């Protein structure tokens, strides 16, 4: 029948990273807090030339080249970001110009912290599924630079990058179950970043509680619809165990284990026989290492080497999962949990396509990660102290983009040769 | 059959306005430049308590009350704005909390200058038309405060306010022709507002050319699809003349006459017999006072009393049109042209519903406009010089909202009794 969803994806990362244990030592922190406590390995760091536009355009151009997209088939170009660079002019319009895309497309940005990319994805999917986008494709780019500041609690969860999603009626990566999404949103101050403040404000432990609360509501909403649709059942297997994999928004890699335990607790607490269990027995079952290993563990390879990329984090988890398991997963249904502070969560599902492995091979993700260079904490700090209008005098890699200067309040970019 | 579109709308305006001729005199400008040249009458002015959130929440709460919306049926709450107040936390999340709305909805903001509201509207329409939103409604709020600065060319086109749109399968105001939209977008610097800059940057005459260029492409794209669908024909009537009315984005009221002339020129230049005409004869026909009067003139009553409200301007034009003509227009197809700088235009159509007059009566728009107070240019200037975190010590009207203070970087609001 008709299908809609994600056809392909591409990734862009900053040119530099730091080793997370170096950061710990520079901060007088036990490095195992970062490697074991948070699950981090390497943290992307930026200079001002790697702004939201440059990363988004690099990813979207890479998508078009790698997947041989006909640019004139794009009817929607949406950038999900919380790292906007103008109050009015959207990142999507800059990307359109840098890529020299034609005119017959909607362009806009979507904003809700780390949920903005998913919001744009659903707008593109539903544009197609309504019939309005029939025959065309969308490109939805998640682009962000996560900045908490030197000597702050959030600093080891920084990162940056972009994931460009191709959305179409040929959803080779993920044929989405339209209309089955669960959502949970409420007005909170767990994380925010007032206009003009370069660094975020966060109550990190409260943000974890909000994430898990919103996840629970979103997951339960999806589960009710999936049960009614016959996709999962209350059987000897918990409903959530019937998803082949579940990918979660990853502000730090150990959050996926917390999220999966919470999702399983939702099933265990809601089961018709929950009264026969105890909090202790439910928690021990929910924390099942076997379930985490089977459904979640292989989704974190890219995230652990990049850091938090806000809107893109879930989609880097999807990328890492499919990078290695797309063939195995063809024909199987997986789940995805998007969260953004502020806050909103959305849980959705889809079926991996027969051609997913092909599309992932063309994304050539190990090459993307291999182009990077390690720098010192000293150099990371120097770059952090640069104003946003002071890009380093450095060329972009071939086909990639950098901000070069701001002249008369107009942002100027270069494309690498 | 199935229908989707705008069911109802509500409007919020700032509590104060200035007479536009007073502004001219304070600036040493001939007042006829503003009243005849631009078409302005009154300009909304704000104090910092009337921020994007307060205006959006006032409009959305008014919509819910006036239309007796069941808040638990809302599955999407989207705010289109270019007056965002956080890089991360969306206006939509604040509105959700202020209105005490429940949790089962997507929340996010959409951004592309004055096109952001339309982008969100299409996301909501297509969510419903895909089937995902079947049985539910969306609220899409266009909220903005247009600020160019004292003694600037854009100053007489300032304004502020919000329009909240109810979107549903019962689109009593406008049953939209899904999939027929035309769109035209390209990367330009006609107007923009860098992060942290309170006042916009604009090349006003270039922005007019970009508006008219993008309108032409968007209108032609719609027209091709409408011709193929049989909704309009190349007959003795121009295709565009077969729309009962056309509503245009209104940065200033005289822009509607420019836009309508351009739309008609698109028909006259593209007609199979265009070679028999001259630029002079086509322009004289395009500028037809009879066509402007028949299709456009009655859409500007609210805009002329408020000013530019960026994302909301087109929807204030729709509101003013339907305020007086909804019964006459029931069963008739109208056109709508959205533009945002940066830039993007989208042209779409829909049919006004039999119950549109009922829904407009409940919006009680003359009462909304009557609650305002006139102030001096001196007082407008004093309020302009207030920092964004210094609201006046003034209560909100009943059921309306104001920002009261920012405390520990958290925005605080009050609801009027
Ligand atoms: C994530 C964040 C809250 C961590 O903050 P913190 O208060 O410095 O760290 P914690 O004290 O919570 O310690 C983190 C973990 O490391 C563990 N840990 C600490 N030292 C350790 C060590 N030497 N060896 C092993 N583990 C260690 C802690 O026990 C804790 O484990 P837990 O996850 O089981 O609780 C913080 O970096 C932050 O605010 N980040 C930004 C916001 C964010 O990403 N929030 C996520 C919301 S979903
Ligand atoms: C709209 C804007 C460009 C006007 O700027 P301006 O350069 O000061 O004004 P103009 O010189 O163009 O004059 C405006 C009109 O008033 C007319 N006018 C001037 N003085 C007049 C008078 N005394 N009596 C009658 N008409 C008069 C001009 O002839 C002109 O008419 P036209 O529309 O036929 O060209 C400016 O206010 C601006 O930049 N606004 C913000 C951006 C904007 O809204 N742009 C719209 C893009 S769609």
């Amino acid at each position: 029948k008709k299908r809609v969803g994600i056809e392909a994806l591409a990734v862009a990362v900053p040119s530099r990273y730091v080793d997370i244990e170096d950061l710990a030592r520079a901060r007088g922190v036990d490095p195992a807090k970062y490697t074991a406590g948070l699950g981090a390995r390497e943290m992307a760091v930026t200079d001002p030339g790697e702004d939201t536009v440059a990363l988004a355009a690099t990813a979207a151009a890479r998508l078009i080249r790698q997947q041989d997209v006909d640019p004139s088939r794009i009817g929607m170009l949406v950038v999900g970001t919380e790292t906007g660079i103008d109050h009015s002019k959207p990142v999507a319009s800059h990307v359109q110009g840098l890529l020299k895309l034609p005119r017959t497309m909607r362009t806009y940005d979507t904003q809700h912290a780390c949920y903005g990319g998913t919001a744009g994805l659903m707008a593109a999917v539903e544009w197609i599924a309504s019939g309005a986008g029939a025959g065309k494709v969308a490109v939805v780019v998640c682009s962000d630079i996560a900045r908490y500041g030197l000597n702050t609690a959030g600093e080891p969860t920084q990162g940056g990058g972009a994931v460009a999603l191709l959305v179409s009626e040929q959803p080779d990566l993920l044929a989405m179950d339209v209309g089955l999404n669960g959502v949970c949103s409420m007005d909170v101050y767990d994380f925010w970043r007032p206009v003009g403040r370069r660094e975020a404000l966060v109550d990190g432990h409260y943000s974890i509680t909000c994430y898990l609360e919103a996840l629970s509501g979103a997951y339960r909403g999806w589960r009710e619809k999936a049960l009614a649709a016959g996709l999962v059942r209350w059987s000897d297997a918990l409903p959530g165990e019937q998803l082949a994999r579940i990918a979660y928004h990853v502000p730090f890699c150990k959050m996926a284990r917390k999220a999966h335990t919470q999702l399983r607790l939702c099933d265990l607490e809601d089961a018709a026989d929950a009264a026969a269990s105890t909090p202790e027995s439910r928690e021990a079952q929910a924390k099942s290492a076997a379930s985490y290993d089977a459904q979640v563990a292989t989704s974190l390879g890219l995230n652990s080497r990049i850091g938090n990329v806000y809107t893109a984090s879930l989609y880097l988890a999807l990328a890492g999962l499919l990078q290695h398991e797309a063939g195995a997963l063809a024909g199987q249904r997986i789940g995805l949990l998007s969260y953004g502070s502020g806050c909103a969560a959305e849980f959705y599902s889809g079926t991996v396509g027969e051609k997913a492995a092909e599309r992932m091979a063309k994304a050539d993700l190990e090459a993307v990660l291999a182009r990077r260079e390690r720098v010192s904490i000293e150099e990371y700090e120097r770059l952090m102290k640069l104003p946003a209008d002071a890009p380093e005098a450095v060329a972009p890699s071939p086909g990639a983009f950098r901000l070069t200067e701001i002249r008369d309040h107009r942002r100027q970019y270069a494309e690498g040769n």
